C-alpha cells in the first residue's frame, strides 16, 4: 500500500522571506516563516552585501526588522538558529532589488 518513507528523507526545514509594507533605504522589514519538525526558529541575523558584519534582527510580532546606518546592498545574507540551538545560514536570499508583496526564499 502507500508506505510512508518520508521519515527516510530525514529532517527538513522550510524558511521563506516576505517584504512587508514599510521597507526603506536604511530600514528593512520582512516577514519570515520558519517551519522545522521538532525544532523552531530562535534567532536570525542579517548581513549586508559587501559587508562582513552580521546584524541582528528584532522580532516584531511575527516578522523580523533590521535597521542600518547606511543604504542596504543586496544580495542580502540571513542566518537562522533554531530554539533547539540549531543554526542554518542562507546566502543571497534576497536580491538588492526586492518587490513588496512577493515572497523571497534562500537559494542553494
Amino acid at each position: 500500500r502507500g508506505s510512508h518513507h518520508h521519515h527516510h528523507h530525514g529532517s527538513a526545514v522550510q524558511v521563506t522571506f516576505t517584504v512587508q509594507k514599510g521597507s526603506d533605504p536604511k530600514k528593512l522589514v520582512l516577514d519570515i516563516k520558519y517551519t522545522r519538525p521538532g525544532d523552531s526558529l530562535a534567532e536570525v541575523e542579517l548581513r549586508q552585501h559587501g559587508s562582513e558584519e552580521w546584524e541582528p534582527l528584532t522580532k516584531k510580532g511575527n516578522v523580523w526588522e533590521v535597521k542600518s546606518s547606511k543604504p542596504l546592498v543586496g544580495p542580502f545574507n540571513f542566518r537562522f538558529m533554531s530554539k533547539g540551538g540549531m543554526r542554518n545560514v542562507f546566502d543571497e536570499v534576497i536580491p538588492t532589488a526586492f518587490s513588496i508583496g512577493k515572497t523571497y526564499k534562500p537559494e542553494e
